């Protein structure tokens, strides 16, 4: 697509987050996803016209349809920079995010994930107030679910949480992921077994602490085994997974 130079428009779109007029709204908050979509110069654009702070009050909204779409538009403003992330996470979208990992509805419960996982994709500053927040107990606790559509987002964002640093990786590990990790690499899914396994690989790449954990849970003897399974892409990530556990 194409330039566009957002005039005095781009702060007024930002006005209509907060217009009684909900199909106002939602053009707005449409073309500012959009808008976002875009690079870090266009997902700067967004933050500078001061639209953090009225993405998070929609995210406290009981309209779906308005909800779904201020989630996406946050999602993407933390594909940016770790400083764009930091913007998010600085307008207090946290709590809200971890709140609604008890949605009923799968569609906002994904989306919210997916949200909290670009977050955590972010530097260590970034993952630590996705840890502060509290958001890994219900990590956790979603490794047990039987819905692997909510389950692989659920996994990816706890992977990227354990891209951070050792006592990070700590958290998560002190949150109780090990033993569900371990008892996903026995699942006949072998989507599911792939998935654990970029996880578990990356708790596993974090100091002698973490290494030692990852052996008293039992994911050496899985690892082990995965080594030779007929799915030759399962075979390069649990390979991959056991070299880095044991560096
Ligand atoms: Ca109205
Ligand atoms: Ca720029
Ligand atoms: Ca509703
Ligand atoms: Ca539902
Ligand atoms: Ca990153
Ligand atoms: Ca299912
Ligand atoms: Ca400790
Ligand atoms: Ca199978």
């Amino acid at each position: 697509h194409h330039h566009h130079h957002h005039g005095s428009e781009l702060p007024q779109m930002v006005q209509q987050l907060n217009s009684p007029d909900q199909q106002e709204l939602q053009s707005a908050l449409r073309k500012l996803s959009q808008i976002a979509s875009g690079g870090d110069e266009q997902i700067q654009a967004v933050i500078d016209a001061g639209a953090l702070p009225a993405l998070v009050q929609l995210l406290s909204s009981p309209n779906e349809q308005i909800l779904q779409e201020a989630l996406w538009t946050l999602g993407n403003i933390a594909s940016g920079g770790d400083e764009q992330i930091q913007a998010v996470i600085d307008a207090g979208a946290l709590p809200a995010l971890v709140q609604l990992l008890s949605s009923p509805n799968e569609q906002i419960l994904q989306e919210a994930l997916w949200t909290l996982g670009n977050i955590a994709s972010g530097g260590d500053e970034q993952i630590q107030a996705v840890i502060d927040a509290g958001a890994l107990p219900a990590l956790v606790q979603l490794l047990s679910s039987p819905n692997e559509q909510i389950l692989q987002e659920a996994l990816w964002t706890l992977g990227n949480i354990a891209s951070g640093g050792d006592e990070q990786i700590q958290a998560v590990i002190d949150a109780g992921a090990l033993p569900a990790l371990v008892q996903l690499l026995s699942s006949p899914n072998e989507q599911i077994l792939q998935e654990a396994l970029w996880t578990l690989g990356n708790i596993a790449s974090g100091g002698n602490e973490q290494k030692q954990a990852v052996k008293e849970a039992g994911a050496l003897e899985k690892l082990e085994q995965l080594q030779s399974h007929e799915n030759e892409k399962i075979q390069k990530e649990a390979q991959e997974a056991l070299e880095k556990l044991q560096s």
